[PDB]
């Protein structure tokens, strides 16, 4: 092949600080963290994955393979891996963006978010996944909360808990955001990621409304077998919304492939106003509220 | 062009039940039913279509594309669908045309169909098909069996399982293979699998002769294979007895070999709307002097 001239930074546990916990699991747990590196004035937002136990050689094998893949990931729309840290409990530092996640952004800015932006993010999210899918990497948790805002023009999808097919499947919870075949079998393919990519665009178009809200997670299995999907967002034409219906096809192969979505979504992004209808579309970028919590330096800016 | 703000509603199959099979088909089965929107306290009678097997991705893509057209058309003479059900095998929920195909309607009632309705029914098909010509669409299976009767006064068009859309660039569409009823199709479609609206004027043509004879079998004894031969040779369908030569000439100008020689639907609307201003004059039928909610829920 080619040399994987990928770089692996070793940070010291006294450089990063765990602020609060994000997710948790049997083995492993994910925190919100601030990185203060090598005596600079800058503080960079990050998320840190910690093996819950420090002596488990099968678990320690796993957490390094993931470090391996996250460090091999070099794409503008998948988060970089800032560095690992060899405590007893091995830690991974993925970067975060200073402005926060899309969902919190889209919710806070829906009276000045435009049509060219919404369609421009669908290509960035789809570009990022087809990068991942290009690598036999399944993502298993795509959602607006896991798409971070670098600049209202650039978004990356966080890549913790990726699943390489080292083949037609790999097993492994976010019920609203999952394919039926995931709820009933806890199996994740790339086409189940397409389902997630579906629900992700829905959260975007609705300006951050909650998928299947109030409804219990035990029903979603059933109210999917029976054919209820998310409704049409108001601003969606029937061209946009057919993409979303196709992502939630019960048949997995009937679902759009990721290479297709970007073709389809940039074509619709060259005439943006023809596919999305937003009141006042014609007549602004700024800071967020996740960003207000921190007061604040992008990690892509420091390491340059 | 214009943003297509046509929405499609998604319905879970708990919101409708099927009461009666209206017909088995190669498409599959279509049922008669009541659809009670959850939330709403109306029942709306509906017709529910359900293909044989959702095994192929091609089968799914051709049912969701059939649903894309039906959902975005707002024409009075184009049967519209209410919503879709994304079950394992998807499901289509359309307004129930209570009276059947026109093909069924005019055999049962050959004894009580005056000239006014038959020419009114031809102005209505032509208006729906000129809506479809305006949306760059080719229906590709028009026939009295695919024209449904919501009321004797008002007829609508249906079954876009074979409908195909044109780009702005190409003026004609060409499929391969397929299974299409040979007796309703223009000669170029039989012979080159070419299609275009001018091939659908020919279909419209056969649809009238269907109506004008009160629902006969076109080329009845003739099997499908010979029709290419017989058309090339200049055989066409005979004159309906009810028909004047003014009216039967129009069906002739449809089965014209040259597709642009054939008449545009825009013309067909005017030519038949005049004819319905003096209907006794262009059609001759002995006796002719003598003879829950709905799509009211849409607005
Ligand atoms: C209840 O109203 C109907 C009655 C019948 N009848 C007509 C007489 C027929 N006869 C009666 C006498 N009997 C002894 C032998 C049979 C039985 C079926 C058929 C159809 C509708 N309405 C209806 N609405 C919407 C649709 Cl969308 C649809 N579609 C549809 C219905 C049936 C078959 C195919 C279709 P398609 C072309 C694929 O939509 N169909």
């Amino acid at each position: 092949e080619a040399p994987n001239q990928a770089l692996l930074r070793i940070l010291k546990e006294t450089e990063f600080k765990k602020i609060k916990v994000l997710g948790s699991g049997a083995f492993g747990t994910v925190y919100k963290g601030l990185w203060i590196p090598e005596g600079e004035k800058v503080k960079i937002p990050v998320a840190i994955k910690e093996l819950r136990e420090a002596t488990s050689p099968k678990a320690n094998k796993e957490i390094l393979d993931e470090a391996y893949v996250m460090a091999s990931v070099d794409n503008p729309h998948v988060c970089r891996l800032l560095g690992i840290c060899l405590t007893s409990t091995v830690q991974l530092i993925m970067q975060l963006m200073p402005f926060g996640s899309l969902l919190d952004y889209v919710r806070e800015h829906k009276d000045n978010i435009g049509s060219q932006y919404l369609l421009n993010w669908c290509v960035q999210i789809a570009k990022g996944m087809n990068y991942l899918e290009d690598r036999r990497l399944v993502h298993r948790d795509l959602a607006a909360r896991n798409v971070l805002v670098k600049t209202p023009q650039h978004v990356k999808i966080t890549d913790f808990g990726l699943a390489k097919l080292l083949e037609k499947e790999y097993h492994a919870v976010p019920i609203k955001w999952m394919a039926l075949e995931s709820i009933l079998h806890r199996i994740y393919t790339h086409q189940s990621d397409v389902w997630s990519y579906g629900v992700t665009v829905w959260e975007l178009m609705t300006f951050g409304s909650k998928p299947y809200d109030g409804i219990p997670a035990s029903e979603i299995s059933s109210i999917l077998e029976k054919g209820e999907r998310l409704p049409q967002p108001p601003i969606c034409t029937i061209d946009v919304y057919m993409i979303m219906v196709k992502c939630w096809m019960i048949d997995a192969d009937s679902r759009p492939k990721f290479r297709e979505l970007i073709i389809e979504f940039s074509k619709m992004a060259r005439d943006p106003q023809r596919y999305l209808v937003i009141q006042g579309d014609e007549r602004s970028p700024t800071d967020s509220n996740f960003y207000r919590a921190l007061m604040v330096v992008d990690a892509d800016e420091y390491l340059i």
